[PDB]
Parts: structure tokens; C-alpha cells; sequence
């Protein structure tokens, strides 16, 4: 089995799981065009048999009582002999779908609606910081849902992904940190993840069962079961989960505005079992998250634009106050250094260059400034990888993966170099997964020590990317009160011009 | 109206409602203590003669046969032969209390809780800044409720009544921007509306029946009902409620960390009937304004503050073009203006004032520079009432009610001033709903006069409270970040002198 999964398509494997029993409905009649296997035990007869018989005859008169309820709203309580049943309807390829889930035998008097609602949403009274709120909220789904551990994902803008905040009990590796590869989730996943706010994968080891059509006639394809939540997993997500060592899954889909920004994955060791009014509530709940996580993303930017630019300001203090700018650089290397969310800076300003930070060498600057005078630049420029633009530097890679440039002068050529570190040596290795397990994997699927590579060699050569307030702060100091530089060097040059007529 | 208002203890009045019934009961023995005049036709007995008796017999077999369940939930539906009825326990004194209120005929069944609550939250999905949030929020809670006229109120650091937005369909009086003074709301009010979430108005006409016995002997005191949601009002908020036509309130408390934000209090004009699902519902949902209200608030800030620390740069552009600091104002005396959010200031850089926007006229600019200096303040002057620290100039408070000073040199005389202008001046007028209405009120208890009348005189003198931001930037236009490039004037000055006479 290789180059599969993304060429796979996920939404029509035509399996179901054994947790539940669902039955495919059309017409008037309501013929039982797709049937499952395990209806025998349910019904009390053969699968075969079911096929081609009316709706009404075929159903338990329990079922049937409440059917005109049950389309009006979708949910609502069966008691059969064997016990009672939830009971679902859902409309797919225009076949209506009846889904019968296994429920609890608890009397279902205790936790009643909406108070688990108000039991998760009041530890989140304080909740200043994102990856805190994140963390708060991991650790109240924790003590709800009783899984081993929850996990928050956050989504770069080329599908990356990270994780943020990690709620676990004592004893298992931390997963803070980690960073996987954007082509570990296909598209028509994400695009699923985003149609459908939960998933729910009740256990690993439970062999799916299929609907018992071999091929829809009418369609031409297995039905559809996208909006359907007893989807079977893909047999490599299947064995992905076999050798990471979790077999029930509980995943919540954080939306921003209908972009998927993150996940939260619920991981436990052995398959655990959830009430209908939990993930009734926790759908709520992730309704809250992505409200509370698209406000707090602007406020979080916001903050950053007014630190940038507080920061910023006080460089006008020290070049102004009598020392020369020169030396000024060296005094105050954190507050300039700062500006930009970078390592290194050179600077041209008609003497040497100075480097301040990690910088390249001398030669490699004067051959940059040298190269970058025939490109034209209006105001400044921005790049994200140098080897493919300039090949001198591609060998280069410490001090030479990020650039960032602004022209003091419009005529002559006074360069700003900004290096910023390759993404892989400013994230901190701590992020890594390491913890080196005693038993040897594939190597090759799963995330445990087999992973981790795809991104670094996806992301090699390249730097985090400037964001609106890094380019923003860019232009500033392309100024840098464009008034003070300018300013004191007309200064210097017209107390040197009397000088030397004093001279 | 009589005796005022604030001595009136809200807390202690015991008054029961015309709807609802109470009884409350000791120990194990469970001796009845009060009942209400109204109980003898749903209790079926006269209330006298039950005082102090027994549970068994007094009260009906199905609430003892759910006494035991009735106690874990609080609030349980239950069928009577007079027909469906809602009841409540809670503890108040030492005492615990059976509350008994009419039902809804629905089995609360459809619609149920937790499928209405994602179409309270699908409406959120936008409202970029706060005022919008609130104004989506009181359109889809009088969608919910059906209710005449939403309405949101918002306090000051004083308490000051603040309307921030409102919801109302075509033909009744609007009131946004109406301002209310702090003493309005009761300190013994902002408490109990700080303990509990809901309060409903049952039926504003019907006066508050009395509650047997008059007062209770052990305490020697009615018992209080600050738990109970049936707690009738004070017969000074009939005339209130009477004089402005409405007939029912349900009244929404919105807390941030702890205190009273905002308030939603919706209005109608004939009485109707709310359900417990709407109402642990909207419960819900003002736990949910709360967050994202102070999302929102804690996202404003540090952007304003981003903008006018970008605001200040372009000032410095003013320089460097060819002209001087008085030519620089001219052309930008516009953007100077919004720096601290005054209407005028005043600059003393050591040669004759200059004034930009409506300041005072210079002699009073000069007496102030003057006055000033003897008064410590080391790096700032920021007074609310200037008549209060300074008598002269309380006269003419038009644009001079608040000023913020900074000293331009370090130790010599040298000012930076803004005048910002008083209140009710700066805000618009729209509180006054016009049309006078043709039946004659006392006009000092109605929207319009009384309230908002008492206010102007309450905040005489005053202007909005200089926030964080502004000083930031009037000490940042100080600081040596634009104060420096202002020096650079006096050596380029220099400079010009030196090549001056001597070429
Ligand atoms: C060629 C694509 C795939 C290779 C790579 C592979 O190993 N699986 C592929 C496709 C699918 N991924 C599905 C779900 C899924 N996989 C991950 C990957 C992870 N990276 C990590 O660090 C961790 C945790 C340690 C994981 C689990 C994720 C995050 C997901 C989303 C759901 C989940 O978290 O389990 C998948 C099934 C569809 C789906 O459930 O979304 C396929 C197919
Ligand atoms: C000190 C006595 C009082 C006079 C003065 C008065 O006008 N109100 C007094 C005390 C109480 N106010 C109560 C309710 C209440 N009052 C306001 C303020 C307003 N100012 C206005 O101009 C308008 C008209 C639009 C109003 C409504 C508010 C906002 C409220 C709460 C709204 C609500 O009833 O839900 C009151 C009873 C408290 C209660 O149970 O609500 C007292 C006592």
C-alpha cells in the first residue's frame, strides 16, 4: 500500500461501524433500498428479508408511534423491549436515513439539559490569555468527557499544524509543541471536519460493518454519509490510531468565520462510552470556543500592533540624546533587534556596515547590497526564501534563511538587512516529541517518532512568515521617524561644513 | 411617593406576587410557617387554619410523591387536577420554601432547551465590535421573546446610566442615548441584581397580595426572598412602571468579572407568559454576553492605542518638509486635535502662544502657565473638574472644564496643554424623545425630565474621564521620541547661523 489516502476518497467507503443500525428510506413506500447488516438482532429477521418490504410492516410499532415527531425534530426517546434507542433522521443523495444508536440504560433524569452548559462555561470567568483560554477549556473538557488526555491543534496558513494547549493526566508523554505536516490531514477531510462540527470514533477495534447493497443502483455510487456521524474511519487513520495507542476519539471542530482553525482531539487509552446530552452540550461548546477564540485572535493583534509600536518610539530617546547613532545601535541592541521579530540586523549607512545580533559576514552583506540595487524596489521588499532568489546564499542557512529589506534613501543605496532564523531553529527543539518509546513502529505513518521529518524538510529553507504588523513595523523603521536619521545627518554634515571653514 | 426611596428595604419587604404561592416549612417536622392569601383555592383548605400543620395532609400526594425529586433539581413540572403547575425549593432564614407557580400547557416536549440555544448564538457570527454585539444580541432576544422594546443599559465608573443600543419594531418612543443618573438604580437593588441573573414582572396592574402571618415570630421580620424569583417590588416602582405604560419586565443582568456591566431589561405594554425553557435560556445567554462583552471591551483598547501611536508619527513628517513647527500646525492642525481627544490645545515652546482649535485666549493661557508651576506635578497635570483645583477658570468651563498639562522642558517653564470641553456639550441630544405626551406626568419620574434632568446636574463641571491612551500619548508627545525631534530645530537653527555671517 503506497501513495494512498489523499487519492482515496473518504465520504463514500460504504462502511459503518457496529455502534449503530441505520436503514435508507424513499418514496412514499419508504423502501428499505440500503439495509445494514446487524438489523437482524433489532428487527428479528433476516437482512435479505427486509429488502423490498413497505416501511410500515417492517418497523416496530415503537418506532413508528413517534415517526412524525421524530421528522419534525430529529431527536426523541424509543423504549423497546430489548431498552431504549436514540433515534436520528438524516436526508442524504435524497434518500431519507433512519440512524438507531444504542442508549444508556440510566434513567436520564440525572444530568438534565443545560446545566452541564453552565458547568463548562463557568470555569471560563477569567481566561485572558488564547493558549490559556485554550488550556481552561481543555481541562474542562477533560473533567467532563473523563478521556486520558485533550490536545488543541492551531492550523498555519499552508494547513500546517501545531499544537497549543495540552490538559492530560499524570503519566503519559506531553505532546506540547508538536508540528505536523500539512498533507497528515487531506483536503476532503478538512472539508468534512468543516460540514460537520463533531466526530466521534468509538472504538478502534470494533471491525466496521457495510450496508448490505453492494452499488446504489439509481446513483451509481455507495450512499453518502458525510452528514451521517457512523462514518468508518479510513483503514490508514485506522492503523494511524493502532500504533499511536488511542482507540476512542472525540473530536471538536473549531471554526473562524468557516475557516477551520483548529482541533480538539479527545484521546483515550481504552474505548469509553458518552452520553447524549454530553456531546449535546459539548456542541455548544464548541459554538462558544469559536466565538471566544475569533475575538480574542483580533485582540491578541491589536495588543502585538500597540507593543510594536511603543517599542518603536523609545529608539528616538538614545539617537537624539548626544551619542552617536553608531554606538547608539550597540547601547540599545535589544530594543532595535526587537522591531521586527528577528535575530539579526545590518545596517548601510554610508560608512562600514555594522552588524547587530547574528548577521552574515562581511563579504556576504556587501554582496547583497550589491545584488539588491538592480531589482527595483519601491519601498521595500519582503521575501521568505533567499536560495531560490539569491543562489550565492542558498548554501548559507543560519544566518541567511529570512531577509527583510528597506531603502533609507530613495537615491543612494542605504540597505537594512533583517535576518530572521529558519523556522526550525527559532521554535524551540523542547517542542519536539523525543521520548524515544521502547518498541519499534512502521516508522513511516504514525506520528511517534516517525514524524516531525515532513515538516522540516517541507519548511526548510524558509522562515516564518512577516505578518502585518512585521511588515508594518518594517515601514516604520524604513522611517524610523524617518526625521531623526535624516535629520541628524544633515546636522553632522552642516557642523562639519563650519568646522572646516573654521578649520 | 413618600418617604424617598433609598432608606426602603427592598431585601427584607416579603411581598408575594399575584401569580404565584408560598410556603415555607421547619425541620423535619416540616411546620408550616407562612402561606399566601391566594393558596386556598389551588390548596383547596383556608390557609389559617394550616398554620403550622404538616406536610402530609396540607399539600397534595403528588408533590410529596416527588418531594424527594423535587428537592435535587429545584424546579420540576408537575400535574395537578387544577391543571399543570411549575414548583420551586430553595433555602432563605434557616427556612425552606415551597414555591408555586402556573404552567405552560406544553409537556415540554418540542423545542426543547440546548436546539434553541444554537439559534440565540447562530445570529453572533459577526458583530466586529461591541456595539454591534449588543445590538445583534437585543434583536435576537426580542426575537426569542416577542416581546415590544429591548433595551440594553450600561454603567459608568460612577454609575452613570449608559444606553449603548436597542431593538423596536415601528411605532413606539425610542430612547437611544437617553441618560439616567446613578442614584436611579438602589444600592440595595445592584446587589440582588448582582446575586441572581432573572428577574420576571408578572402583572404590573395587580396589586401585591400580602403574605400571612404579617411577620413571623422567631425572627420578628418577614423572611426575605432574595433567592426566590416571585419577590414582589416596591410599590414606588408601580407608579415608575405605571407612568411609563409598561406592564411586564424581564429583566437580564449582564456581569463582567464580578460587576454590573450592562443591564437588558425588555418591555411590553400587555402582559404575557414566558416559559422556564426561554428563561434558563436567556440565563445562558446573558452568561454568555458576559465573555464575549469583555472580549470585546479588551480588544478596543490596544487599538485605539495602536492608532494614535500611529497617529503621532505623521507628525513628525510635518517635520523634515520644508517648513517651521507653526507652518507644521497649520497644515496639520487637524490630526494634533485627536491626539488626546481634545478639542484644543495650547504649545509654549519659549516664544509668544499659539492656540489651535477653540482654547481659551491667551492672557488666560499665560495666567494658567503661570499658576501652574508653583502647583507640583512632575511629569503631567490631569484634573477632571479644573474649577475644584483651579477657581479662575471655573467660570468658563465650555471648553476648559478638563485639561491635561505636560511640561516641555525638564525643569523650566515650558507647557503643552489640551482642553477638552464639558459634557452634555460633547454628547448627542437624542435622549429627549419629542413628541410631549399628551397625558400629563410629574415630570421627575418618566424617561424624559426627572431622569436625565437630574443627571445634567449630577455631571456639571464634568467631562469624560481621561482614560489610559490619551495621557500615554500626551507623555509620549513629551517623551523624547517626538520632543527630540523638536530639538533638532534649535541646532539645525544653529547650524544656520553658523554658515550665517560667515558663509
Ligand atoms: C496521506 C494522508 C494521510 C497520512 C499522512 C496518514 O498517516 N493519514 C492520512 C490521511 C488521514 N488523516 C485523518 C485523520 C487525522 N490525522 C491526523 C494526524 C495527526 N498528526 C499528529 O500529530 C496527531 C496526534 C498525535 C495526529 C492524529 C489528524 C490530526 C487527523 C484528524 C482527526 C484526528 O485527530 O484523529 C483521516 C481520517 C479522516 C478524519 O478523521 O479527519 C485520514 C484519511
Ligand atoms: C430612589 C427611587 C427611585 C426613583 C428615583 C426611580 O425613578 N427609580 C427608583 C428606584 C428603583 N428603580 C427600579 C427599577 C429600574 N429603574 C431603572 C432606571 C431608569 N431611569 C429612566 O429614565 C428609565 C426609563 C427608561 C429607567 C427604567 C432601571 C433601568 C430599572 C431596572 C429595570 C427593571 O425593572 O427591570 C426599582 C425596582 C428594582 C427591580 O426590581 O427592577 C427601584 C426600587
Amino acid at each position: 500500500e503506497l501513495s494512498q489516502c489523499d487519492r482515496e476518497p473518504i465520504h463514500l467507503l460504504g462502511g459503518i461501524q457496529a455502534y449503530g443500525v441505520l436503514l435508507a428510506f424513499r418514496g412514499p413506500d419508504r423502501r428499505l433500498e440500503v439495509v445494514s447488516a446487524n438489523t437482524q438482532a433489532l428487527l428479528g429477521r433476516p437482512p435479505e428479508a427486509l429488502l423490498g418490504k413497505t416501511a410500515a410492516q417492517v418497523l416496530p410499532a415503537e418506532l413508528w408511534a413517534q415517526w412524525e415527531l421524530l421528522s419534525a425534530r430529529g431527536a426523541l426517546r424509543v423504549a423497546l423491549p430489548s431498552g431504549p434507542y436514540r433515534a436520528l433522521l438524516h436526508e442524504s443523495d435524497g434518500l431519507t436515513v433512519l440512524e438507531l444508536e444504542p442508549a444508556e440504560l440510566q434513567p436520564d433524569m440525572e444530568e438534565t439539559a443545560l446545566e452541564l452548559v453552565r458547568r463548562l462555561v463557568s470555569p471560563l470567568a477569567g481566561a485572558k490569555g488564547t493558549r490559556e483560554l485554550l488550556q481552561t477549556a481543555a481541562n474542562t473538557v477533560r473533567a467532563l468527557t473523563g478521556f486520558d488526555r485533550v490536545m488543541v491543534y492551531r492550523f498555519d496558513a499552508d494547513w500546517h499544524g501545531e499544537v497549543l494547549a495540552e490538559s492530560k493526566r499524570e503519566g503519559m508523554d506531553g505532546f506540547l509543541g508538536m508540528h505536523f505536516p500539512a498533507t497528515d490531514i487531506p483536503v476532503q477531510a478538512r472539508a468534512l471536519y468543516t460540514r460537520n462540527p463533531l466526530r466521534l470514533i468509538a472504538n478502534a477495534r470494533a471491525r466496521p460493518v457495510p450496508l448490505v447493497p453492494s452499488v446504489v443502483p439509481e446513483l451509481g455510487r455507495p450512499l453518502d454519509l458525510s452528514g451521517s456521524a457512523l462514518r468508518s474511519v479510513s483503514p490508514i487513520h485506522l492503523e494511524y490510531l493502532r500504533n499511536m495507542g488511542v482507540e476512542a476519539s472525540f473530536s471538536l471542530s473549531l471554526l473562524k468565520d468557516g475557516a477551520l482553525w483548529g482541533l480538539i482531539a479527545c484521546h483515550h487509552l481504552a474505548p469509553l462510552h458518552l452520553s447524549y446530552e454530553r456531546r449535546r452540550a459539548c456542541e455548544v461548546l464548541t459554538q462558544l470556543l469559536a466565538l471566544q477564540l475569533s475575538s480574542e485572535e483580533r485582540a491578541a493583534e491589536a495588543a502585538e500592533d500597540s507593543h510594536r509600536a511603543a517599542l518603536l518610539g523609545p529608539l528616538a530617546t538614545s539617537l537624539g540624546a548626544g551619542g552617536t547613532l553608531e554606538e547608539a545601535l550597540a547601547k540599545d541592541g535589544a530594543r532595535v533587534l526587537e522591531l521586527t521579530g528577528a535575530t539579526g540586523a545590518a545596517l548601510l549607512l554610508g560608512g562600514e556596515p555594522l552588524l547587530v545580533g547574528r548577521t552574515p559576514s562581511m563579504d556576504e552583506v556587501e554582496a547583497l547590497a550589491a545584488w539588491l540595487a538592480p531589482q527595483p524596489f519601491q519601498t521595500s521588499f519582503h521575501t521568505e526564501r533567499l536560495g531560490s532568489l539569491y543562489p550565492p546564499l542558498a548554501a548559507r542557512a543560519d544566518v541567511a534563511a529570512g531577509l527583510l529589506a528597506v531603502r533609507l534613501a530613495p537615491a543612494s543605496s542605504r540597505l537594512a538587512l533583517w535576518f530572521r532564523p529558519e523556522a526550525v531553529r527559532t521554535i524551540s527543539w523542547a517542542g519536539n516529541p523525543r521520548k524515544p518509546a521502547e518498541p519499534e513502529p512502521g516508522h513511516a505513518r504514525l506520528h511517534p517518532r516517525g514524524s516531525f521529518q515532513a515538516w522540516e524538510e517541507t519548511v526548510r529553507e524558509t522562515s516564518p512568515a512577516w505578518k502585518r504588523a512585521d511588515l508594518a513595523a518594517a515601514e516604520g523603521f524604513r522611517s524610523a521617524l524617518i526625521g531623526v536619521v535624516l535629520r541628524q545627518a544633515a546636522e553632522l554634515e552642516r557642523l562639519s561644513e563650519a568646522l572646516s571653514r573654521s578649520n
